[PDB]
């Protein structure tokens, strides 16, 4: 049974040329042969974070380019504090769907995915439930093992690990919990925060 579009629908698609891993619970996207001194960024974010939709609007594009020519590698660590203590609200659905995806290695359906559930975030939240998320993934790209495992939950559980990792790590690194935040190797971007990938590249 369909639950989003219908099993024709195509959605829009960006190539992009960089690969990824699932690695110390962060998604890492990677060029193919990222220099060994590409700069290290811890990106925090939450899928019900509207600030989060708003920064990568801005910063998606060059962090892309930057990724792709080697000279960043990004550390995706997801949060999912927005669901207010809860393990299974809109954060942890479509994070854990998006982790479902990364986790099969197919990066441009995973980048394709993120960059959707972030535009319309305030269209799905509350809305869509697991099964919603899994035809959305399906649309994409994501394999029917992937869509399944999204349909089921399969990879909530470490999501939540991831993000209450992830959380820990950004309290220790700074202060307190909030999306989005960016690190670059190691030193928080509080002040001009939507030039981060400038200040990356130097």
């Amino acid at each position: 049974k369909a639950h989003q579009a219908n099993k024709y629908a195509d959605y829009d698609k960006e190539s992009v040329s960089f690969t990824g891993s699932v690695t110390d619970s962060a998604i890492v996207l990677k060029a193919v042969n990222a220099k060994k001194d590409a700069k290290k960024i811890d990106f925090y974010e939450d899928f019900s974070c509207p600030h989060c939709a708003e920064l990568g609007e801005v910063t998606d594009g060059p962090m892309t380019k930057a990724i792709e020519n080697g000279d960043i590698v990004v550390n995706l660590r997801i949060l999912n504090f927005l669901d207010r203590d809860g393990d299974d609200g809109n954060s942890t659905k479509a994070g854990a769907a998006a982790l479902a995806v990364a986790q099969s290695g197919d990066w441009e359906t995973y980048w394709n995915y993120r960059a959707l559930l972030m535009k319309e975030q305030k269209n799905i939240y509350g809305k869509w439930g697991d099964n919603d998320f899994a035809d959305v993934a399906k649309s994409l790209g994501a394999s029917d093992e992937v869509t399944q495992k999204i349909r089921e939950g399969g990879a909530k559980e470490d999501f939540r690990k991831f993000a209450e990792a992830n959380s820990k790590k950004l309290e220790k690194d700074g202060g307190s919990v909030s999306s989005p935040r960016v690190f670059i190797d190691g030193k928080e971007v509080k002040n001009g925060i939507e030039t981060w990938v400038e200040q990356a590249t130097s």
